RNA sequence: GUCGUCAGCUCGUGUCGUGAGAUGUUGGGUUAAGUCCCGCAACGAGCGCAACCCUUUUCCUUACUUGCCAGCAUUUCGGAU
């Protein structure tokens, strides 16, 4: 379920941000910089995106499961495409501050989210009037946007997988309290420190982003065991 | 009594701070209103607001006197009978 390399130039993940927006850390796989545009090598990039599907492969095999984290108005689509299609718990809109570190507080809505869908497939909706019906459909559909992902998780997910650790870094931090590791694609203007497998690749592209998704749902399904 | 029927006052768990503490309650609209909706390390609660109580406006059921008189009859023309 290898890459190889091809993949990746022709989606374009080579292209990075600006130089004057680069983070300092990254000088080691910057490599260069053709324009005013950092220009990263794909050589580091391989072996990085090998492992970290090698690690998945691990994962899917021992059966834990791997959280999806991407809000990114792109890259939210497709994260859930292929989160549908490794059938793995995702975070598509924003990340409601807590989830992992203040476990006990939210399946509380999970919970009554859960009893909201149950009662709207029973006939309960169908006996009160339309106003109110409205109402708490309005009201499920609101809680559904922002827990999509976790009415079927019933612990803590045993690894994260991200594609925007700067956007993201609140879920890092709280991934780093918990000891849970995390891969996570690092772009020209992250930051790399606390993750556990850095792999270095494009965020702003929707084919960087489509590659990145469908190798991991394809390891995870390749488990197998 | 008064500010004043002014719209605020708080808690649980998480995060930040050595600490007293902070966040939620913040920003954009709207509303009688911390009323509601988006944005947002916050997620949810309680008391306040609103509703439950009384009265008025439309209709229905039950009730027909000491109250009522559409139809019938008698009238001293007064539902007087």
């Amino acid at each position: 379920y290898n890459v190889s390399m091809r993949d990746l130039l022709q989606a374009g993940a080579h292209f990075g941000h600006q130089t004057r927006f680069w983070n300092p850390k990254m000088r080691q796989y910057i490599f260069g910089a053709r324009n005013k545009i950092h220009i990263i090598n794909l050589e580091h990039t391989v072996p990085a995106l090998n492992d970290a599907l090698n690690f998945a492969n691990q994962l899917a095999s021992k059966k834990n499961k791997v959280l999806f984290v991407g809000t990114k108005r792109a890259a939210s689509n497709i994260i859930r495409e292929q989160a549908q299609r490794a059938g793995q718990p995702y975070v598509d809109h924003r990340w409601l501050g807590g989830m992992l570190t203040n476990w006990k507080t939210l399946r509380q809505s999970i919970n009554r989210l859960k009893d909201l869908q149950t009662q709207s497939q029973d006939g309960t909706f169908a006996k009160l009037t339309k106003r109110e019906a409205l109402e708490r459909t309005r009201e499920m559909e609101k809680l559904e946007r922002s827990l999509g992902g976790v009415k079927n998780m019933g612990g803590l997910p045993d690894a994260l997988f991200v594609i925007d650790v700067d956007h993201e870094a609140i879920a890092i931090k709280e991934a780093k309290n918990l000891g849970i590791p995390v891969i996570g694609i690092v772009d020209t203007n992250s930051n790399p420190d606390n993750v556990d497998y850095v792999i270095p690749g494009n965020d702003d592209a929707i084919r960087a982003v489509t590659l990145y998704a469908s190798a991991m749902a394809d390891a995870i399904l390749a488990g197998k065991e």
